């Protein structure tokens, strides 16, 4: 129960950084960083 | 034989060179050589 929840969350924070990633792969940056 | 064999080891050289190019095709070096 405890445990099936606790690597459900671990997989929520992993899909939540995906989808963080994705957005940022932009690579717009990069001009930031000319500015 | 060994001429077919060379013939297909020259032309998998030019074929290698041409995803080489493709994948290098981007053009956004330019913007490197900017930074």
């Amino acid at each position: 129960d405890n445990e099936t929840l606790a690597w459900e969350g671990v997989m929520k924070e992993n899909y939540l950084v995906k989808i963080n990633t994705k957005a940022n792969d932009n690579s717009e940056e990069m001009r930031h960083r000319f500015r």
